[PDB]
C-alpha cells in the first residue's frame, strides 16, 4: 500500500464531472474542480486544467495525471507549511502517507488547524490524538474515511485499508 494506493481508495475514480460529499463540481481522483454552482464554471475549469475541450469527460490517463500533479501539491503544501513540516517530519513513513491524505481532502490551511491533533501527533501519544481528531466536522461528514485515516494514525500500519 501506498499514498496513490490509499487515496484511490478514498476517493474512487469517475471520468465525468459529478459532485462531491460537499455538493462541489470535481473530477477523476477527487479532483475538485471549483465551489462554484456552474456547471459551466466547472466545465471552464476542466479544461484549463485539461488543455483541451473536454466537454465534461477525461481519460483514465488525463485522470491519473491530475491525481499525481495533486498528490506532488499536497506534499509540497505540506513541506511549505510552518505548523505542517514539523509534524510530518517527525512521523514514520506510514502516519505521514496518513497526514497527506487529510491535506489532499481538506487543504493545508484546514489541516494546519488541527492545534492539537498536531501536537499529539507529534509527541507520539497516538491514542490521544486519535480521540481527539475525531471530535471534529470532518469525522461526523465523512466518518468511514476518517476512521481509517485514524486508524492508520493510531496504529502506523496499513490495517484499515487491508
Ligand atoms: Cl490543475
Ligand atoms: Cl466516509
Ligand atoms: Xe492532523
Amino acid at each position: 500500500m501506498n499514498i496513490f494506493e490509499m487515496l484511490r481508495i478514498d476517493e474512487g475514480l469517475r471520468l465525468k464531472i459529478y459532485k462531491d460529499t460537499e455538493g462541489y463540481y470535481t473530477i477523476g481522483i477527487g479532483h475538485l474542480l471549483t465551489k462554484s454552482p456552474s456547471l459551466n464554471a466547472a466545465k471552464s475549469e476542466l479544461d484549463k486544467a485539461i488543455g483541451r475541450n473536454t466537454n465534461g469527460v477525461i481519460t483514465k490517463d488525463e485522470a491519473e495525471k491530475l491525481f499525481n500533479q495533486d498528490v506532488d501539491a499536497a506534499v509540497r503544501g505540506i513541506l511549505r507549511n510552518a505548523k505542517l513540516k514539523p509534524v510530518y517530519d517527525s512521523l514514520d513513513a506510514v502516519r505521514r502517507a496518513a497526514l497527506i491524505n487529510m491535506v489532499f481532502q481538506m487543504g493545508e490551511t484546514g489541516v494546519a488547524g488541527f492545534t492539537n491533533s498536531l501536537r499529539m501527533l507529534q509527541q507520539k501519544r497516538w491514542d490521544e490524538a486519535a480521540v481527539n481528531l475525531a471530535k471534529s466536522r470532518w469525522y461526523n461528514q465523512t466518518p468511514n474515511r476518517a476512521k481509517r485515516v485514524i486508524t492508520t494514525f493510531r496504529t502506523g500500519t496499513w490495517d484499515a485499508y487491508k
